[PDB]
């Protein structure tokens, strides 16, 4: 499944979309991603539209 990243920073806002076969490994996948940028915090997930948050 496609999933989205929503990155809700106050030095970063941005979206990332990634492949993986469910939500858990997206998370992970994301977390990284999350990780390079150096954004952190509060992560939610919409389960209807596939899509984290982070906000910092
Ligand atoms: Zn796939």
């Amino acid at each position: 499944m496609t999933y989205k990243l929503i990155l809700n920073g106050k030095t970063l806002k941005g979206e990332f979309t990634a492949e993986a076969e469910d939500a858990a490994l997206a998370e992970y996948i994301f977390r990284h991603l999350a990780k390079h940028q150096g954004v952190d915090g509060e992560w939610t997930y919409d389960d209807a539209t596939k899509t984290f948050t982070v906000t910092e």
